[PDB]
């Protein structure tokens, strides 16, 4: 069909700095871990000793497909600057065939 | 209630400018695909003949009912730039009762 | 485990202006409804008064438990500037455990 359930996953994680992210984004690729990474700045607000604090990042959304996931978050725990990042996975319903396609091509390897 | 799991799905896509982005989330709003998108700029990676390259693009969240997927997807593959773009839902599972409503009133008609 | 399935939402909402979006996240993390809010800057597009209109807003995705769901819902409606916000929770798939840990004890307390 045009589109189906597929078995893409979406990773996010936030970065000190588009530096920092764009790196680390290009090592994924390297390693085959993901087939595309679309970071944007973003300002950020949590708690720090006892304060809240504002803060200037930059998000990324990692794509890859399931069987990647432990690969990618072995790999973002090793190369991540903080000590307790931000990862998480949001679940993808649906995506068009051809993309799911690109995906599977893109992250054949190591 | 305040809030309940609605029929709202996110599709995701990215396009090369904020231009392509904009015109293409008002001809969806246009057919009544849609009833809002959200774009951003954000810088992507990715392989490309055979290897990791950098590029600048608009990501674009669009918002609709279940109801719209089917055509959602076929109009933004009619206008989607490129050959292979991403395109994704997203599994959305709760939403304010009143922004649903409007979502709903938001697509009606075609 | 590295990671699990975890117990964080992700809440996403869309503002005025980068004031309002931050000071509304602060208030969030006051109140321990939150554990984090990450902003950024957006292009929106919707139906206004039978016309298609162009905006500039200012999104945020807030994590925090699923046992803050309700109380953040009910937060962000009594701040939230619009009459009909967009407010809608996405699926957590995985997360990893010490953010996990982190976004728990971040949210202890009122």
């Amino acid at each position: 069909a045009l589109y189906f359930m597929g078995h893409m996953i979406l990773v996010y994680s936030t970065f000190p700095n588009e530096e920092k992210a764009l790196e680390i984004g290009r090592k994924l690729l390297e390693k085959r871990l993901i087939a595309c990474f679309n970071a944007f700045e973003i300002r950020s607000g949590y708690w720090w000793k006892g304060e809240i604090v504002q803060d200037k990042e930059w998000a990324a959304i990692f794509k890859t497909t399931e069987e990647k996931e432990k690969e990618l978050y072995e790999e973002l725990r090793k190369l991540h600057p903080y000590e307790t990042p931000a990862i998480f996975t949001l679940k993808v319903e649906n995506i068009l065939t051809e993309y799911m396609n690109w995906l599977r091509e893109s992250v054949l390897g190591s």
